[PDB]
């Protein structure tokens, strides 16, 4: 009966919905930062009947029979964890970047206990410590910043803030910072407090993989990411860490936070590990930054810049331009509206102390990751930077039919999932 | 080059894997009673694009643009839901069981409350008060159990027990419990004491879709459940409830537990609600249920009583069979062995006041809902409970090559994926 039938027959509403998400990722040229394009392996992977294994506990070590195949499973995407970050330990069942953060606080401090991170205005992450989170309900919450005048997260003041404020646990990481982390600071600051160090290296963990931005592995306690940001996998998440770690977190995610893992999206964090030590990926990474850079780069010339629109930090290390509206007609709110008209798609983003509304902002966040994925090089990138240049420059009454052409254009020459109409579920 | 090659060339060590757990479903009586097999229409739905799109927010109410069709994907999978269930809301993003409760608790209490539930001894989940999950670790726990003579939840003592706790929260709900929970009562007892009343329904979600087991739906404030045991679909949890509490548990899945949700997952839980309403999946719930009161009643025969083996409370009512062991020579872990060793997968399960360490057990979890699903009936269930009865009354010296043969038998019979490796991830 259904247990056979196709997704087209059984539900033809979801099938048609898939077919037109599909089509929306082609159509489009996809510039948030946090987001990017899964190997067809992955999809594979994720598509598996691993979906129909119980598997709670650790490999070899599981509360139910038949885990003997999903235990090499487990073990493989942990030992190329470890391989390619160096680490002591892995944990690579978190379900998510959220799950991943959750169980490593549960395994590290207590409810009431203090949490130092980045501010959510100045670039941190809701599970760093917002108040309708876990991370503001559970903990007592202190926050560092960037300098107002360079964008830059002043180590002198984190030590400050942390002398005064005594966290039991200081959070490296970010949602949206253009900049790399000083890591030897966050740790000699942890040391000096007594607090434990957590790196949340979410955004930019495919690019410590290529060797392109600094290790967080070698100076922090427990590292936490996502899966399918820079480093290009489904969407989970995973823990590495100093040995004397291990234990604490591997029962702070089960039975602290989570029951049984999704074994089939472990065959696939598995999968974009392997990947991501190719070099392939580490081109990939290359052409992330690059084309980040040239995007910062053409933000600064002096049309632009004439136009009110500037750089935060003036330039980026990192797969991503933030961009400072304070200056321009345009807010964070319109500038995304008016790249989504000409097919580019962005998300706004608060600046230090917005003069507009927190759903409305004076910022853009612009990735570059999800069209490297697809191929773009700085040849490409460049004619991006020019056709958001335009638009930022010239505000609302660009003529968004040239661009939208140009950005067609793009999307017509690297075709997204080429092939994928024919890809089995498994084999060749 | 690996965007588009296939998991086989890519990654032929997971590759192999993913063929080695199909061959073993396919080739074992999988008897886990949280195990089921997924249809294809969830395969394709779990393996789609749709791990591309971050998602954080609600339908028409979403961080980031670009979710024109994972909205639509989103409001299926709730208005189904809610169909499905009778339901006044629905939340179809927790990333899983454990986390359908953990967003729970985070909507109806605060750390330190008091919460209650049934004893992990006496068939409760780890997430309804377990001294290491979350729920043991933010709230104070109270548990009861079941009646030492009749191994029935004594809803008196269930009375007696909340009348002196006062809890915040009282769970009903089970993972190893084989009779219908009383919802009228605990609804009774909740009003008593002025308490929330949570059913975490994750086994019998599908007994209930079919009819044939009591919603708790008319009596819960709050309904949790895994979408993967009975229910039949992929891997991951939904929250379903009272209107009044629809803005308390949306905050809590996201920012309250959660990040961005597994969108292609959530497509699958769609595919899922829609079979649920399948005549196809009457029949299989009524199988599950008719075979396990067949085994249940071969369990009970003289020859499996006289090897000091006996069925908890006497029989089932529900999906499962419970074995206690604690008269037998044969402790938990060794049962599964055996069973194992015989073509039969299951897992050991803790009794109450258990004489064998937490990790071995003194029991038995013998689960039908995957061999319904692979099209067993009455006929077969009654062999497999004669192979069961067979190996545990014997032990040890049992011919597991005759009894294994006897298992392969109805693997053979009943083809599991039969076609798989020609199935397309889109389309046929
Ligand atoms: C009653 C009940 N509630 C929650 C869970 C956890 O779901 P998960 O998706 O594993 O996080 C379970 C799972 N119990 C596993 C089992 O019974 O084998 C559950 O039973």
């Amino acid at each position: 009966g259904s247990m056979s039938a196709p997704l087209a027959e059984v539900d033809p509403d979801i099938a048609e919905l898939l077919a037109k998400e599909l089509g929306r990722q082609r159509d489009t040229l996809e510039m948030i930062a946090s987001e990017n394009f899964v190997p067809r392996a992955v999809l594979q992977a994720q598509g598996s009947v691993l979906t129909n294994k119980y598997a709670e506990g650790l490999p070899g070590r599981r509360y139910y029979g038949g885990c003997e195949h999903v235990d090499v499973v487990e073990n493989l995407a942990r030992d190329r964890a470890k391989a390619l970050f160096g680490a002591e330990f892995a944990n690579v069942q978190p379900h998510s970047g959220a799950q991943a953060n959750a169980a490593v606080l549960h395994a590290l401090m207590s409810p009431g206990e203090r949490l130092l991170g980045l501010d959510l205005a100045n670039g941190g992450h809701l599970t760093h410590g917002m108040r309708l989170n876990f991370s503001g309900k559970l903990y007592e919450n202190g926050f560092y910043g960037v300098d107002p005048a360079t964008h830059l997260i002043d180590m002198d003041a984190v030590r400050a803030t942390a002398l005064e404020f005594r966290p039991k646990v200081i959070i490296a990481g970010w949602s949206a910072y253009p900049r790399v982390l000083d890591f030897a600071a966050f740790r000699s600051i942890a040391d000096e407090v007594g607090a434990k160090l957590l790196v949340d290296m979410a955004h930019f963990a495919g690019l410590v993989a290529a060797g392109l931005h600094p290790s967080p592995v070698p100076h922090a306690d427990v590292v936490s990411t996502t899966v399918h940001k820079t480093l290009g996998g489904g969407r989970s998440g995973l823990i590495v860490g100093k040995q004397q770690y291990a234990k604490a977190i591997n029962s702070a995610v089960f039975p602290g936070q989570q029951g049984g893992p999704l074994m089939h999206v472990i065959a696939g964090k598995a999968v974009a590990l392997k990947i991501a030590a190719t070099p392939e990926f580490a081109d990939r990474q290359r052409r992330t930054l690059s084309g980040a850079r040239i995007i910062a780069d053409r933000l600064m010339a002096p049309d632009v810049a004439k136009a009110g629109v500037s750089v935060v930090s003036g330039g980026t290390d990192v797969h991503l331009v933030l961009v400072d509206l304070r200056d321009s007609p345009l807010d964070g709110q319109a500038a995304e509206d008016l790249l989504h008209e000409v097919g580019i798609t962005v998300n706004r983003n608060a600046v230090p102390n917005d003069p507009r509304p927190p759903m409305v902002t004076s910022g853009l966040r612009i990735g570059t990751p999800a069209l490297a994925t697809r191929g773009f090089g700085d040849t490409e990138f460049t004619e991006v930077a020019d056709i958001i240049a335009t638009a930022l420059a010239t505000g609302s009454s660009v003529d968004v039919s040239a661009l939208k052409d140009r950005a067609t254009r793009l999307a017509r020459a690297f075709p997204l999932y080429d092939g994928l109409e024919e890809w089995s579920l498994v084999g060749r």
